[PDB]
């Protein structure tokens, strides 16, 4: 039995002193970063203005000679609309191969009227690139109304002569400018014009980002392919004069990544060496593209095993790609410069600025992380590259130094850096292909600055170039390209010298003052949880010792009542991984002990009641900073106690945090003195989110001033004993938190107590279930029923459409299906693919889902740990078994023989004919998968909702007409845009689902806590200027019929509604997350009198809602001549159980009634009822006697707003 | 339709144009019930036309249109309301239905 | 453009025949001057050979 964490994560090589400083510099303070390379960009005064005569000459000649899209938008007078649409639909004209089927259908059906008619996907799929192309300005998604609106507009007023030129230009664009070729032969026979001139050229074949081992294969036969036309061609002209090949190593594995760090060096490598060894016989450059901030350091140890490799030696063509815009920048070069002196091989270095800003922003935020691997000042990476320049030339003996970039200051800055002596070999400039030949035109050449410049050149069909064509535009405001065309910007302006203005600012290198460091992204609310970078050495290095530490801890979980651990039946708590590692040790509660738990609990609830909000507030922020300071060991504790990775480990233990810290503000915006607890609170918790879905209920619980009986999963009791240690010793005192380890007989107990004055279960339905019969029993003793928040599962569905991109799509399906065994509620369990990509999509999803590493989760290359025991093991193989007995499409990854000591069930993809073949959710690493006609997408969504679960639900789509369609359509409480449908985080995606899936309110939203005090807090941001129309039109008829007093309260109710509400949360950038408060849906009324009646009517009315009124109420002649909208929304319901599923109840009555009511409402099936009663004279005297708070539902969205390739709003912060 | 507005003109020709402006990402979901009936029943050119209108109709166009400082000047495609429908045949009838519905009308 | 140079007279008019003051009148003529400026770009951006008159 291997020992924990002994193969953590270790190092591909044992970390050299220059290495070490290149991880230490990995996420530097920007105001330690630039004083450095200011001084190292420094230049004398003379050179300053020699490089800003060149620069203004440059430029001048650059706006003196400076258009076809414009001049056609121009010739027919387009809107940019038109514009754009006429681009697409040339796009799509191009797409048809014979040029004379592509003129006959232009000019006979596609002149002649509706496009429509002759043209599965959306002609607007990329219209966020043409988008770029014609505006500028870049859109996340597409408006495809619209563009339809304008195309049908420009081709009737203009006719087949726009479409021929649009068709002309769009080829001429795809063909030409976006790429030098089509194939790398023709993209050689068209550079020998530009060679002839002094240029060379670097032929990018486009590869990237493989998601599959087949697609690996095939970027790599493409590069070896282009490596013999490009030998071929240079023939003997040597790796300065003639041309090479670029290449990413993303696209030559599908898991290029620290990570899988060992795959990547006996997997990738070898592909490397091989290609490497090709461009050593022709004497071609092969260059190593720069990619991802987390990939740097791991591409490090390729360049040194191939640069020590002495089959590869006698070729100095090797070159590698350094990204200025990255704090690692100098000291990457400091290395590469020292292994260019070790292993003899004069390495090409082009030095760039940097190709994934806004996604290197997004990213830092997301994962919480101390600080942006990138500068966030885009005048810090201009000092920055004319710093690592400097060094670059001082190396001109060991290194060929490449300056690529297109901006004249820069270059003019390096030119006169590197002086008067030049010979071909030394240095060279770099610049893109259909982008940087007007500058470099007035420097390449014996007439001009007699330097060479080589160009990047694109090599790729229309549907490779469409790819990523949006990060290479991005043409940002702060971009020379954007600004050398801004007419209101000077040349002055242009040739100013960064690193004197750097120099001269107060404080040097401080950052982007719109940009908030990830602890920040929350502002004064509060401090956002912090993660761990699993791609920092350091990190790793420190995180393997701190997991092995966790492992020798004697982990145990005990009954700990207010009066001291009690004693009860112990046994051992084993890694669901490999059961020989035990984990610790839990006593479990006895019946007797858990009743004596509420009874302590019921004693102790007034002396913590009177612990102020804002002390109990403060207890929860004193735990989330233990918590973050202890993540390292409790990570060691979830991995093996639950299963999980790290990295989920560290979004779980984040999540506890900002739970802590989410409902500590939420109390000191919310709770006063008559916002009275409920009591001692039984907190029942699953197994899956151990410390987190557990720290959030207790918490919110516990600050909202009840005492609190923890009883957490029995699969996981070690961690949640760890969060009850952490909280008392945050100032919790043990009366008022009490932990009961033990299966559901110690959760029924606790619910069963005759103290136990409320309920928070997380859980599965059916259990659930079970806990609303227990409830259905009871009353508080003001003879009110029992809160029950009851958060269940899910059947969570992923629509995605034609115009998705297959591999985000798959990315995000991989990982929302199989992350944790997909043992998570959200997780993804029905994918919908649109017929048309299906193959497609499916094909590239079963490729992806054969490269996860299954085992043993103390391991960081581990993608999918077990699952949690033998009998959910047994549970989710039946489930895969009676599929694959009804003929259905099964494909599983092969498990390792090392799964065998633990619970391991293998990721599965199993193709359903009808979504109808799913009963009940199946917790486990189980996708599946349905087809659909884009005609049917409505269809579709009625079968989503038609399970009747409704929590986590994603859409994939470019276009704005589905996306309304869908979201409108759908009902869960959770939806996901062109991202995961996993990981919500706090107050930033409220987290709960509706139906089937949930009682609500949202945990991590601003309605939770009110459901734990006996009279609801106005949540901050809760209300809405929208009036429910329904209600109006009831009130007035309340008033028609005399009833003054009833409708005077519903014109309250419909002014107190907070229906209508939409807001979007505070969050990382790249993404919009909404709030948003919809109607429930079918209220069931349960009146006694005609008063109460029209009461909650006026609540449910108010809230949007339909109503099924009990019928045995005999109430019908009170209703009489309602208005039409009224009566539409007015059912009568004698059998409840038929009319069903409701959304919630409303129930007037004495305690006796309400009781028996309650046990009706109970029965019904299907969904748990959020049900509020009140007696007829609670009704007479408390106008809140039903809370709006609960008629209605909240539904959250986040969207991912870079999902095109850029973020639009980045592209105006520089 | 409002003079000093975009469908004006369309209303003296004898095929309109598309305004400019003028769509909406919004589909009406009756509209989208109605096409699923009809799909149903195999009224397979009718669904189409129904699943058509609901995608062209501009019902939900919400604009802010180009003016002064200090005013805020919004134009707005709401239903008409009741729209009497005289049909002659099955067909014709699912046709102006779908019209109809396709821009938020009761019928 | 014509309405615009001769809006001096036409205000005159206006004033006379339809009791307006000075101020109404030059919102009369103002209107006109947008009525056509209006129709004509409208027009400029939709109408083509499919669009038939009446
Ligand atoms: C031939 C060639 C090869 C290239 N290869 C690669 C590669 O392998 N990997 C890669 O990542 N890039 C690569 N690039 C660069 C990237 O694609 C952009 O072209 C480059 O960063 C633009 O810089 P510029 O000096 O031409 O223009 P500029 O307008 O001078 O610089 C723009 C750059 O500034 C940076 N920036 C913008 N805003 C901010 C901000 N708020 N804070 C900090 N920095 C900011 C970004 O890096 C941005 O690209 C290459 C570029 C060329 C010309
Ligand atoms: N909606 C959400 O936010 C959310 C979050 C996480 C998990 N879940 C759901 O939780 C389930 C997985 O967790 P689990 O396997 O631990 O669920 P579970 O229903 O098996 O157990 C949950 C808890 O209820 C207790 N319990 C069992 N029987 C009981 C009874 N008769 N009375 C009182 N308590 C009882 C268990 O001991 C445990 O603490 C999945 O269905 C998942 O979808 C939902
Ligand atoms: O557009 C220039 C460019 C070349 C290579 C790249 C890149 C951009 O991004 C990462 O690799
Ligand atoms: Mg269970």
């Amino acid at each position: 039995a291997p020992a924990p964490f002994a193969d953590f994560a270790p190092p591909v090589r044992p970390q050299s002193t220059l290495r070490r400083a290149i991880t230490a510099a990995y996420r530097r303070p920007e105001t330690e970063c630039l004083p450095p390379l200011v001084e190292a960009a420094t230049q004398s005064k003379e050179i300053r203005d020699a490089a800003a005569s060149t620069a203004r000459k440059l430029i001048e000649a650059l706006r003196g000679k400076h258009s076809g899209v414009e001049g056609l938008v121009q010739e027919y007078s387009l809107s940019s609309q038109e514009g754009v649409a006429l681009m697409c639909l040339a796009e799509a004209l191009l797409r048809i191969p014979d040029t004379a089927t592509r003129d006959a259908l232009i000019r006979d059906k596609i002149a002649d009227g509706n496009w429509k008619s002759h043209l599965s996907r959306s002609l607007f799929v990329n219209a966020a690139t043409w988008g770029l192309v014609v505006t500028g300005k870049l859109t996340s998604t597409v408006n495809d109304r619209s563009l339809a609106a304008a195309l049908t507009r420009l081709i009737s007023r203009c006719g087949e002569p726009v479409i021929r030129r649009g068709v002309d230009m769009a080829m001429r664009m795809m063909g030409e400018q976006f790429v030098t070729g089509e194939t790398i032969r023709e993209a050689l026979k068209r550079s020998k014009e530009l060679e002839e001139k002094g240029f060379s050229y670097s032929y990018d074949m486009l590869g990237e980002a493989a998601t599959t081992a087949a697609d690996a294969e095939r970027y790599y036969r493409d590069y070896e392919s282009a490596i013999h036309a490009i030998g071929k061609a240079s023939a003997g002209r040597g790796i300065y004069e003639g041309p090479g090949i670029s290449i990413k190593l993303s696209a030559l594995h599908p898991r290029y990544s620290r990570a899988q760090a060992a795959r990547v060096m006996g997997e990738l490598l070898p592909r490397v060496k091989a290609l490497a060894l090709l461009a050593k016989n022709y004497d071609i450059g092969l260059n190593i593209d720069a990619e991802e901030a987390d990939r740097l350091e791991l591409s490090l140890d390729l360049l040194e095993v191939l640069c020590l490799d002495g089959d590869l030696s006698g070729w100095n063509g090797m070159g590698f790609v350094v990204q200025a815009y990255g704090k690692r920048c100098p000291f990457v070069l400091d290395f590469i410069i020292d292994l260019a002196r070790r292993s003899g091989r004069r390495i090409m270095v082009r030095l760039v600025k940097g190709a994934y800003w806004d996604a290197e922003i997004k990213r830092a935020q997301l994962d919480g992380l101390a600080d942006f691997p990138v500068f966030t000042r885009k005048i810090h990476t201009d000092v920055s590259y004319i710093a690592c320049a400097a060094k670059l030339l001082a190396a001109t003996d060991v290194v060929f130094p490449q300056f690529a970039t297109h901006n004249a200051q820069t270059l003019a800055a390096i030119y006169h850096m590197a002086g008067k002596d030049f010979h071909v070999g030394k240095y060279e400039f770099q610049c893109l292909h259909g982008m940087g030949e007007p500058l470099y035109e007035e420097v390449v050449g014996r007439g001009k600055l007699d330097r060479p410049c080589r160009i990047y050149a694109p090599v790729g069909t229309h549907e490779t170039l469409l790819a990523y064509l949006v990060r290479r535009l991005l043409g940002a405001n702060s971009s020379f390209v954007h600004r050398i065309n801004d007419p209101k910007v000077s040349i002055d302006e242009l040739i100013a010298d960064p690193v004197e203005v750097v120099r001269a600012m107060p404080v040097v290198g401080a950052k982007h003052d719109r940009i908030a460091l990830p602890a920040e992204l929350f502002g004064d609310a509060r401090t956002n949880s912090a993660g761990l970078d699993l791609s920092n050495e350091e990190t790793l290095a420190s995180l393997t010792e701190a997991l092995r530490e966790s492992a020798a801890m004697k982990w145990t979980a005990l009954p700990q009542l207010a009066t001291g651990p009690a004693a009860g039946e112990t046994r051992t708590v084993l890694n669901p991984g490999d059961h020989r590692d035990v984990v610790g040790s839990v006593t479990e509660t006895s019946e007797e002990d858990a009743r004596r738990a509420v009874r302590l609990a019921a004693d102790a609830a007034p002396d913590w009641a009177a612990v102020p909000p804002s002390e109990r507030a403060a207890c929860l922020d004193r735990a989330a900073e233990l918590m973050q300071a202890r993540m390292p060991t409790l990570l060691g504790l979830i991995i093996r106690e639950a299963g999980k990775s790290a990295l989920n480990a560290i979004a779980e233990v984040r999540e506890a945090i900002d739970f802590l810290r989410y409902y500590a503000e939420q109390t000191r915006r919310t709770l006063g003195p008559g916002h009275g607890p409920l009591g001692p609170i039984v907190c029942i918790s699953p197994w899956n989110f151990p410390l987190a879905i557990f720290t959030g209920q207790i918490a919110a619980a516990l600050v909202a001033g009840n005492p609190v009986l923890a009883k957490p999963a029995e699969e996981t009791p070690l961690i949640a004993a760890e969060g009850v240690r952490i909280l008392r010793e945050a100032g919790i005192p043990a009366s008022a938190l009490q932990l009961l380890p033990g299966d559901g007989r110690v959760g029924a107990a606790l619910v069963a107590a005759a103290e136990t004055a409320g309920v928070m279960f997380t859980g599965s339905t059916e259990v659930a279930r079970l806990i609303q019969a227990q409830l259905a029993d009871r009353l508080s003793p003001a003879g009110r029923p029992i809160p029950l928040i009851a958060e269940t599962g899910g059947q969570n569905a992923m629509i995605v459409d034609s115009s998705a991109l297959a591999e985000q799509v798959v990315g995000d399906v991989i990982t929302s299906a199989f992350d944790s065994a997909g043992q998570r509620c959200s997780a993804l369990r029905v994918l919908c693919l649109q017929e048309d990509v299906a193959d497609r999509i499916l094909t590239m999803l079963k490729g992806a889902l054969h490269e996860l590493h299954i085992g043993r989760t103390d391991r960081l290359s581990v993608d999918v740990g077990p699952v949690i025991t033998s009998e959910a093991k047994d549970n989710i193989e039946k489930h895969i078994e009676r599929m694959r007995g009804l003929g259905r499409k099964v494909e599983q990854i092969g498990l390792a023989s090392e799964t065998g000591v633990g619970t391991f069930v293998p990721p599965t993809i199993i193709e359903l004919e009808k979504l109808s073949d799913l009963q009940r959710e199946v917790f486990g690493p189980v996708l599946h998968v349905i087809r659909y006609r884009r005609d049917d997408l409505d269809r579709l969504v009625d079968d989503v909702n038609a399970t009747g679960y409704g929590l986590t639900f994603g859409l994939h789509t470019r276009l704005d007409e589905t996306i309304a369609h869908v979201t409108s359509r759908i009902k869960a409480g959770n939806l996901y845009i062109n991202r995961n449908i996993i990981g919500a985080v706090v107050g930033v995606q409220p987290f709960g689902g509706r139906g089937l899936s949930g009682t609500g309110p949202k945990a991590g939203g601003p309605l939770y806590l009110g459901r734990l005090v006996t009279t609801a807090p106005v949540p901050p941001q809760h209300s809405s200027v929208h009036t429910d129309p329904v209600l109006l039109d009831f009130a007035k008829w309340l008033d028609g019929k005399g009833a003054r007093a009833e409708a005077e309260a519903a014109r309250n109710a419909g002014s107190s509604s907070a229906l209508g509400l939409d807001l979007e949360l505070p969050g990382p950038v790249g993404e919009r997350n909404l709030y948003t408060l919809h109607a429930r849906g079918r209220i069931l009324l349960v009146p006694a009198t005609e008063s109460g009646l029209y009461h909650q009517l006026a609540a449910a009315l108010a809230t949007g809602n339909s109503v099924a009124i009990d019928a045995a109420s005999g109430l019908q002649a009170s209703l009489k001549n309602l208005p039409q909208t009224v009566g539409l929304r007015v059912s009568w319901s004698k059998d409840w159980a038929a009319d069903g599923p409701f959304a919630g109840a409303l129930v007037e009555g004495d305690a006796e009634r309400i009781r028996a009511v309650n046990k009706a409402i109970a029965a019904l099936p299907g969904p748990l009822l959020l049900v509020q009663a009140a007696s007829s004279g609670e009704i007479a005297r408390n106008p809140d006697a039903y809370c709006l708070n609960w008629l209605v539902e909240e539904v959250s969205a986040s969207i991912n707003t870079a999902a095109a390739g850029g973020n639009a709003s980045l592209m105006a912060i520089g």
